[PDB]
């Protein structure tokens, strides 16, 4: 009744550091040191030190994941596990088996590696050393990483992806508190922005200099959630112009159009946070677009005009043109705070197809998170997690018309596969087609986990 | 006619057990506790005690080498002579001083210094208190040994090697009861094969941080003999593919290219029998592999499938792979039992020029042994042995050809120099440009010596 392209893939998606644990891990990330030094800012004080154990328990993890239907599983590589000493790149080697274990696990268990470089997992000695991201010897030597990760597994490892959603690290990390290290500060995360998509484009450089077959492509995973207008306003129009270039265009147009969104840097010049660029790193970002684009979805985003003036003097933030807005009458998960809408589904897919030329692309993420879980554990010990086959359902419909409209979508990635830490929330919400008690880590298909088996084996539903 | 690079290296091999005798040398290796206590294993009743007397006559020996145009002197410094103390590698300073000695007397007589560092001399306190090259912890304090002799010695001393040739050691003490402690036992061997290419990368690897100048390199020693197959016959092929991987990659691989072979592995890992390895251990072996190789060559393996299956409940052995065949019309030399085919020379050659990168090597042993030199004493108390030098004339020939092809052969080492006690063959048969009658330890020129130095005149024949 739904039903999707010959070839569609129906994937689930995570990251190292929400899976694998620290578990003989040479280096600390942020969170890692976020966690080891404020355990209090984590819910129920459980930290990445564990997470879902994938370290020691990814053989029979994955033979779930095939069991639950995953046909492609996508995670990323720990810089913190992989590096030895960043400077030069030098290998851990008991990372590199690592990896090489969980790929080749992946393989025999017949799923597809798709691998992202980097999951908000910046190695906190170089924020120490070089402020992070702000340097652009760090992008420099992310890129080193990066070389290292496509000559130990290109051979078999086809999907890459330099980053999921630097949005979030730039937002995270230098706006909001969200991460460590909790800097607040418009125009460093304006730089940061810049520095990020610098490095993704000169690392789909290095790939395409080391990536052999025509099979292997790599891309970029971004959320690419509307920004709706309140109303028809001219300053709630204005508001969502403005919301548009800083929340999806900053990414997709350097990504994918090969420049930055032109409105964009006339707004950030006359307020005089623009980026330092050189003509050189902009013609390294105009040669290398990426080959596929990811996109997350999860909830919409409304935006209406500020309540003081953007002139008014208050430090420089993105925000001091739009602030949210909630619509009434929306469809909430109550629980969550977030409004439920899938027809932002269709809508991105008809601007990748009318504006981004129809680049292929993916839904790398879409779920839906509940606590408490354990309130509809049935007699024999599966979830009944009907509302999450009820939200796949709603957003794949709108994801099938956006593909009968034309959109070149090749396939869905499910968040996630089993249960995994969701960083300071960790394991409050849970989004995996299979549970994880986390004091025993014992994992269960739930009820999902045989909707999406079946939802791949009918291509449809 | 046969004309060889400018530069060739005209030499002799030797070692320090085979030539030195034991006066004054603090501990017992293997071999001289093996003589004190089972002397009748021994030809003639000859031990290491007094060998060809180098202690005492090592200046005037060299000046009689010299003579026989040694331009260079491969030979080796005793672990069990020169460390007082085993697991700190303290010094004994009798031992210090002799290996001063004969190194600046190699200096004085113009014969450049080959030193190796183990010729199957292992310590037998060792091999006691750890088994030997069972034990890792052995394993590091041959590091330490190895790291002395550098800081000693590389002052005036530019070519190395860590071992010559660690395969008999393997066999010798682990599978067919040639060396004193005469285990046998598959799978101890095949974690010593492990373990000594493991010593052997670790000592290249302290090699090269205390190594200064551009022209010190550091080398192993292989007998490279190719393993002949018997005939067309698909098992036959089969067996000599086991026998070729068995007998040469395991060394060859790991010290030339970094890494063991892999379909070796593979039989090893299914029979059940593989070494105990880390992934650090083997990212130091993929480091640090040889700037040189030393090449052993005396007479051909042909090898035809084995009588039973492998599959026979046996005890693991590398045997159950391959057996030993004899060519109909093969030629003999009859006395020693061995055939006699140069082309092997050639065949090594075009081996390292094609698969190993054409390397840096040098035959680092060809000789031939003859019993009962006196029957051929001239006149005047001259070794008349002509059929070594048509020995040597023959494999010669066929280097020449090696080289023309393209090999990069930088040398040729004559297995011996002076007669020198062969283990347990003792002094039976004779390999020497130079005779030693060893009842009073006086040596003698043959005529094999003065073709050799006019071989290192013309550089040719």
């Amino acid at each position: 009744m739904v039903e999707f392209p010959e070839g569609f893939v129906w994937g689930a998606a995570t990251s190292g550091p929400q899976t694998e644990g620290n578990f003989h891990k040479q280096h600390q990330n942020v969170f890692d040191y976020w966690f080891a030094t404020e355990p209090e800012q984590f819910d129920a004080g459980v930290g990445p030190d564990t997470a879902s154990n994938f370290y020691n328990d990814y053989d029979h993890d994955l033979a779930l994941m095939a069991q639950a239907g995953v046909q492609g599983l996508r995670t990323s590589i720990q810089w913190t596990r992989l590096i030895d000493d960043f400077e030069t790149a030098s290998l851990n080697a008991d990372g590199v088996a690592f990896y090489n274990h969980v790929i080749d696990s992946m393989l025999a268990h017949h799923i597809t590696p798709y691998i992202n470089l980097h999951h908000f997992d910046l190695p906190v000695a170089l924020y120490d050393k070089y402020h992070g991201w702000e340097s652009k010897h760090v992008v420099e030597l992310f890129v080193k990483f990066a070389e290292q990760c496509f000559k130990l597994f290109g051979d078999r490892v086809d999907h890459w992806y330099t980053f999921n959603e630097p949005k979030v690290v730039v937002d995270g990390q230098y706006l909001y508190g969200w991460h460590y290290p909790q800097v607040i500060n418009g125009p460093k995360a304006v730089q940061v922005a810049y520095n990020m998509n610098l490095a993704s484009a000169k690392t789909v450089a290095r790939f395409h200099e080391l990536c052999v077959r025509p099979e292997q492509q790599i891309g970029i995973i971004l959320n690419l959630t509307p920004a709706y207008a309140a109303s028809d306003d001219p300053a709630d129009l204005a508001a969502a112009e403005f919301a548009e270039l800083w929340s999806n265009n900053l990414f997709l147009d350097p990504a994918v159009l090969g420049h930055f969104p032109e409105k964009l840097v006339e707004r950030l010049t006359m307020d005089g946070v623009l980026w330092d660029a050189t003509p050189t790193e902009l013609a390294i970002i105009a040669a290398n677009p990426v080959d596929c684009l990811g996109v997350n979805y999860y909830h919409p985003f409304r935006v209406q005009r500020p309540d003081i003036s953007p002139k008014s003097l208050q430090p420089w933030m993105p925000d001091i043109y739009f602030k949210e807005y909630d619509m009434p009458g929306r469809m909430m998960n109550v629980d969550r705070g977030w409004e439920i809408y899938p027809q932002a589904m269709t809508d991105i897919a008809r601007n990748i197809q009318k504006n981004y030329g129809n680049i292929p692309w993916m839904i790398s993420e879409n779920g839906m998170g509940v606590a408490g879980e354990e309130r509809f554990l049935d007699k024999q010990g599966v979830v009944q997690d009907d509302y999450r086959i009820d939200f796949m359902k709603e957003h794949l419909t709108a994801l099938a018309k956006g593909i009968a409209a034309g959109s070149n979508c090749q396939g869905y990635f499910v968040w996630s596969g089993i249960d995994c830490w969701s960083w300071n929330h960790a394991y409050h919400n849970r989004y995996g087609l299979i549970r994880n008690d986390i004091h025993t880590q014992t994992k269960t298909l739930k009820k999902s986990a045989k909707w999406f088996a079946e939802l791949g084996e009918r291509n449809g539903f």
